[PDB]
């Protein structure tokens, strides 16, 4: 099913997440939103930095083109880089990544982060930048705007701005059993905006941000014991555990077997045993944990 949004769109609980490293062909991004498509995702992620709108958006034109769905039953998202801050800057990023997608319009378009980047760190007003957000919703280039990565600070500092038009929609974060992020939702509820969880299934532990000693979040004995209890699999736990929060959640897998898998969050429930068992896991523990964000001024983790 789907959340409404506090502009008045739909946006569908469960999402599908296609960022894969350089190391996976593009080619593979493509098949795998189709199978996505297919397995009965409607949520589709992606942004800029990803380097696969272009696949992306065909696997889309594709479902479309076949009659298996209609534009109006897939919500696809896009995030503006860090680099693209100025004001100036953010509808042309918007353009372009419909333009790659070669769609009228996103569902949903973010800021990625808030840590603006040389277009090097930049100095940059987030608030203009926003401003020029609530512009491409005005223009219909995408439907929903929403902000990723921000902390409660950094999304207070929007919803105070002088003239506020459209609040985000949505703050996209890391979330899962290890940073729960209880504290961001309370908030994020009190405001009607909605919480998305990335790396919802641990991440897919890259070495460019992720210490590999990091716990293994799959592995972990609690969701492993009520994965048995179910008899279903740690990752639906995961993403369970999320919709039963009232949070949206992203699953990227390129593999046909765990796509399909992964829809069967629909399927089955938690009791409030075991929702406090895995609330119980918090460990306050980012997996994306690197020199390159952490020394930024605006880092969202210095809390
Ligand atoms: N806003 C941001 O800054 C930001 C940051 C990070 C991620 N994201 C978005 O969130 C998406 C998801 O987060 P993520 O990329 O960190 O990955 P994830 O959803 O946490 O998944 C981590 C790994 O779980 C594996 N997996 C998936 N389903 C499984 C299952 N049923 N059983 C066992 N393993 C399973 C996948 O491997 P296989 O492919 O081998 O199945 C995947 O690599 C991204 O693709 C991107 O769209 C956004
Ligand atoms: C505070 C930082 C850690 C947030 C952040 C995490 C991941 C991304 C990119 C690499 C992504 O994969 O979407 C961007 C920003």
């Amino acid at each position: 099913q789907c959340v409404k949004l506090n502009d008045g769109h739909f946006m569908p609980v469960l999402g599908f997440g296609t960022y894969a490293p350089p190391e996976v062909p593009r080619s593979k991004a493509l098949e795998v939103t189709k199978l996505a498509i297919e397995a009965g995702f409607r949520h589709i992620d992606s942004a800029h930095l990803y380097n696969n709108e272009e696949q992306v958006g065909l696997a889309i034109r594709s479902k479309i083109a076949d009659g298996s769905v209609k534009r109006e039953d897939i919500f696809y998202t896009s995030k503006l880089w860090s680099t693209f801050h100025r004001p100036e800057l953010v509808r042309p990023a918007l353009e372009n990544s419909l333009k790659k997608a070669q769609l009228d319009y996103v569902d949903l378009y973010l800021i990625h982060s808030p840590m603006s980047l040389k277009p090097i760190f930049d100095i940059v007003d987030l608030c203009t930048t926003w401003e020029a957000m609530e512009k491409c919703k005005d223009a219909g280039l995408a439907k929903s705007i929403g902000v990723s990565n921000f902390n409660r600070r950094q999304l207070e500092m929007i919803l105070n701005k002088p003239g506020l038009k459209y609040k985000p929609v949505c703050n996209q974060v890391e979330c899962h059993p290890y940073f729960n992020r209880s504290k961001l939702l309370d908030f994020c509820k009190s405001k009607d905006i909605v919480l998305v969880a990335y790396s919802a299934l641990g991440s897919q532990r890259d070495k460019r941000w992720v210490d590999p000693n990091s716990p293994v979040l799959l592995e972990d004995p609690v969701l492993c014991a009520l994965a048995k209890k179910h008899k279903r699999t740690p990752a639906l736990i995961a993403l369970r555990y999320q919709l039963q929060r009232g949070v949206v959640v992203l699953a990227k897998s390129y593999n046909e077997q765990r796509i399909r898998q992964n829809v069967q969050v629909f399927e089955f429930q938690l009791t409030a045993e075991d929702m406090k068992a895995i609330d119980g896991l918090d460990r306050n523990l980012h997996y994306f944990n690197s020199d390159s964000f952490a020394s930024h001024p605006n880092y969202p983790y210095s809390d």
